[PDB]
């Protein structure tokens, strides 16, 4: 039942930190360039497949630009860098959306853990850990004060990813 | 018993990634500047106190320089940035060492988890989670192929931190 601690690491070490600074960072892209949506869209695939090149998972998802970096001194590292990537979502060759898009990196840790033998985590426990992680996250982000209209969880299991993201975007 | 998954996240998401590239990154600092020791020194305080300004924990530890950044495309983020900070360690006003020094950020997640109520982690379970994390890490790094003379764990409980680091440095 390792996912529960990974959900909290994900909040306490990242989301808690970048969400506050997020809308201010997005305004600055919109005003030093042309536009972009005001939430962090976090992809939770339940098969825990997390490719590194978002566009390699779907062509209709194309990288456009990096947001302005965030920096902070964290646990000895001077100027540690949180970066986020802006993606354009196409549909029938028309671009129908723009947002900050990314996977939930903890899901990568979960996949890896299920191959390494001394991690004591079976291959089959993956899908239920993925669900317990999405669930524990969702609890957190509901009560999260840092979280007020600034990120949207996108969990799914398998298909069009571009269509699946366009779904949530078209809801506000 | 959340520390075990945090140890693996720490290996699979960071150490596995930066250790390989580490000595090559250190050579480049030594040859585009004057020198620095060839291991990553990772601080594990067992009280899980992890300040952000390493020098605020001890004056005899002064920041000198950042290493050249590492970048990679990771889980949708283009050019995600791993940074590391080089510290000079003083003793009776003489600098007696230089290395890449940093805390184990998971220890920060552990501390935080023990204040948040819906994390189900008592204040008193901190010190044994800190020990289980140091232990599970040490297992990993022993068997870690990426790990061959490139990082040294420095666990401790309380005192001079500068003296404690100088201890391990003076062992090779
Ligand atoms: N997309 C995205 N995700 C992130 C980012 N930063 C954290 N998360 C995720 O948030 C959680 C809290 O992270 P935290 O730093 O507390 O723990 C980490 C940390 F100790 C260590 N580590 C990783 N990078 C490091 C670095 N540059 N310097 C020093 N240590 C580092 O490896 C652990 C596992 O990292 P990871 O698998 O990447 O997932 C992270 C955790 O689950 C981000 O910039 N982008």
């Amino acid at each position: 039942n390792v996912a529960h601690g990974l959900a909290w690491s994900y909040y306490i070490g990242y989301l808690r930190l970048i969400l506050p600074e997020l809308q201010a960072r997005i305004r600055t892209y919109n005003q030093h360039y042309n536009a972009v949506s005001q939430r962090l869209y976090i992809l939770l695939p339940l098969d825990c497949g997390v490719p590194d090149n978002l566009s390699m998972a779907d062509p209709n998802i194309r990288f456009l630009d990096k947001l302005p970096q965030q920096t902070g001194d964290r646990a000895g590292i001077k100027d540690r860098v949180y970066s986020n990537s802006i993606y354009e979502l196409l549909e029938n060759g028309q671009r129908a959306g723009t947002c900050v898009l990314e996977y939930a990196t903890p899901l990568q840790t979960l996949f890896a853990m299920s191959q390494y033998s001394q991690a004591g985590f079976s291959r089959e426990d993956r899908l239920e850990q993925a669900k317990l992680f999405c669930r524990t996250l969702e609890d957190i982000l509901a009560d999260a004060p840092e979280s007020q209209n600034n990120c949207r969880l996108i969990a799914y299991q398998e298909f069009s990813l571009s269509q699946e993201v366009l779904r949530h975007l078209r809801q506000e």
